[PDB]
């Protein structure tokens, strides 16, 4: 008997439980960048830029 | 009888359990960048630039 | 009999329960960057700049 | 009957349990960075600026 | 037997157990730079600038 | 019988309870840098500047 | 304008959210009465016995 | 306008957010009666014995 | 303008949250009565013996 | 504008956060009545016993 | 304006926050009645026998 | 402008907070009663013998 093994996790959700009871959910946006609500979310990127969520407005790069 | 092995965890969201009872969520923007109700998120990133719920406006290079 | 072994963890989150009850959540921008509500989040980088939560505003470079 | 063996953690949270119960939460933001509730939130950064919950405005060079 | 072992931990937060009970919480910011309600974060950096639930205005480097 | 071993910890944070009760939150920010609110965090870094809850204002280069 | 009314709530359960990470879950009963895992059960009763998650053995009337 | 009004609760249970992480969870019973695990669980009763995780063995009226 | 009303509350429970990170739970009963992990209940009771985690043994009336 | 009113509470429970970290938790009954871990019950009770988390043995009426 | 109203409370808890860190809870039982870890428990009674963790062996009536 | 109002409360407990960090804690019981850990407990009764918390052997009518 050996029983040799392994067992990884890289950037793993797992066993997430969620309720939401909003009434009124309302959002306004003018020129901008909203982002909202992520839930659960699982990435692995290997030379690159990794990013989750993120938000920019007027990127004029003149 | 060896038993040899490993478990390892990198970047691991694991047994979250949330609840949200707003009544009344408004979100107003103009020209911004918001970012809202980010959970459980897990990541793993190499020779990049990791970033979890990132803001920023106005990038004008000029 | 041997039991050899090993198990890390790296950059986890394990266990959270949360609860929210508000009644009227507002959020106003103007031109800024705003974050809210971040939750059991869990990252690793490697050779890169790790960053959860953060907000920028008016980056000119001229 | 050896018994050898390793269990680490690096920037590990877990056994969190929280309740918010606001009634009005209100955030006004004008040109600055607002970062607000953060929580159970885990890293692990390598040759790299970790950095959790930060907030700058007019990053102006020039 | 043998028993032969280790257990360690680098910036790790486990255990907390939180209540807010706010009736009005506000928040104002004008070219500023405001961070509030930080909880249980933990994280281990190396040859990195490590850094929670910091601030700063007007960087202006000329 | 040998029973050798070591547990270690390094910048942890374990068994805290909190309780907040307020009844009129108010924060207002004008140029500044405002940081309120840091809770059970834990941190550890290996050749670079740590540092929890810091605040600056005004960093004019020139 | 009048706006009259009412809203009632009699034995409602509303907004549960919950997780179970078991790993071996067992159970032996020899002659007995065991009950497990209730969870978000409501009810309503009028002129008679209301009972949620009751046991009994050996209910011998001679 | 007169706004006239009422909202009641009577056994309520509202907003509850578990988590549990067992790894062996037994349970042996012999003649006896067992209750475990009940969680969020609300009721009402007119004119009858209410009664919420009860145990009884050997009811031996004679 | 009016506004006249009223919100009553009759055995409520609301706001809780719970975290149980066990590792080896065991429960043995011979002829008793065991009750365990009642969390989060809410009852009630109009002419009537209303009880939560109640327990008895032996009830032999001869 | 008149604003007449009226809030009450009758054996009300809100806001509780818990948490448990046992490693080895048994329990062993013969011919008693145990009871364990209630949190978080409220109840009201009208013209009746009302008792919670009680315990009794060898209730023997002859 | 008139402003005319009242709160009232009556067996009411409202903010408590626990942590329990046990590493070994045995408990062992033989013909008694043992009672443990009640928490955050309210009641309201109306001609009643109102008890909250009470415990009794041996009620031998004859 | 009135302004009349009253604001009571009845055996409220309200903003407890908690700490346990025992590393073995043993319960042997052999015919008697014990009772444990109450914490955070709240209760009004009218016309009824309130007791919270009571231990008693051997009621031995005869
Ligand atoms: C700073 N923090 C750190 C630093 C280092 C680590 C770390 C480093 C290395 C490892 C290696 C784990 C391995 N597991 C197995 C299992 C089976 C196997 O099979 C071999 C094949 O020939 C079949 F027999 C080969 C291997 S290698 N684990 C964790 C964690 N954390
Ligand atoms: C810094 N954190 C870190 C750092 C390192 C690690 C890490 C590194 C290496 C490993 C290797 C795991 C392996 N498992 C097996 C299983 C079977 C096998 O079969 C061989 C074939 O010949 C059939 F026998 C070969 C292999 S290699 N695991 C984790 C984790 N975390
Ligand atoms: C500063 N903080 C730190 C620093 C260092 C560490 C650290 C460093 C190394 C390790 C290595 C862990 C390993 N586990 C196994 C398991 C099986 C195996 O199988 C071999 C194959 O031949 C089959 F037999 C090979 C390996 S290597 N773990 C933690 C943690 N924290
Ligand atoms: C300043 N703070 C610090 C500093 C250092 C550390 C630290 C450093 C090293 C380690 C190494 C841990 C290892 N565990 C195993 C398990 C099995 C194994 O298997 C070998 C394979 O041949 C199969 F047999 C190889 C290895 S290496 N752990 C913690 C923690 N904290
Ligand atoms: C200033 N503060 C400090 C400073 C130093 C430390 C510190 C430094 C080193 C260590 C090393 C821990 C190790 N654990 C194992 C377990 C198994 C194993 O397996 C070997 C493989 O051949 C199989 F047998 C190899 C190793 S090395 N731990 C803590 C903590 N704090
Ligand atoms: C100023 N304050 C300080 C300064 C120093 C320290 C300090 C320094 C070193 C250590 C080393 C701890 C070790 N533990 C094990 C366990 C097993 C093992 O396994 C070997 C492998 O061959 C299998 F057998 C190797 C090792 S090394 N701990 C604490 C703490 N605080
Ligand atoms: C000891 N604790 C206690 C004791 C008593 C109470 C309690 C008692 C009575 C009430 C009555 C509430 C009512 N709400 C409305 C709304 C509209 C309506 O419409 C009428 C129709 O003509 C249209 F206009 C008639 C009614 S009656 N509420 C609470 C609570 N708790
Ligand atoms: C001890 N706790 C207690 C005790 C009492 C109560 C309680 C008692 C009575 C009520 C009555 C509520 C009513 N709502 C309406 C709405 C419209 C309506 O329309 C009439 C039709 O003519 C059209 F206009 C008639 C009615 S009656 N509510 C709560 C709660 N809790
Ligand atoms: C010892 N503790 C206690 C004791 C007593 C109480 C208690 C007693 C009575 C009440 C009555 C509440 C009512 N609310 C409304 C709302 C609208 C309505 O509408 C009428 C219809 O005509 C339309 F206009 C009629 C009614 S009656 N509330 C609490 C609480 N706690
Ligand atoms: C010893 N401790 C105690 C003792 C007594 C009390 C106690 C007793 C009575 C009350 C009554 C509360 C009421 N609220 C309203 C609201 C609207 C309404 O509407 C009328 C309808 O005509 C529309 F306009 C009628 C009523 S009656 N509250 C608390 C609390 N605690
Ligand atoms: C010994 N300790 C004690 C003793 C006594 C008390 C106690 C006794 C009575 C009360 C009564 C409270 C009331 N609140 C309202 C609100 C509106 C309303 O509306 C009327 C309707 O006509 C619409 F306008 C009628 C009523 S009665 N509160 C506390 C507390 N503690
Ligand atoms: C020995 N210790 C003691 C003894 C006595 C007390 C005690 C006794 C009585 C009270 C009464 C409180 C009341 N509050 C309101 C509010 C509004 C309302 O509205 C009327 C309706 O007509 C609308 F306008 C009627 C009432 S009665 N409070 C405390 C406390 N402690």
């Amino acid at each position: 008997v050996l029983y040799v093994g392994s067992k990884t996790k890289e950037g793993v959700v797992h066993g997430v439980a969620t309720v939401a009871e909003k009434t009124k959910e309302q959002v306004t946006n003018v020129g901008g960048a909203v982002v909202t609500g992520v839930t659960a979310v699982a990435q692995k990127t290997v030379e690159g830029a990794g990013s989750i969520a993120a938000a920019t407005g007027f990127v004029k790069k003149d």
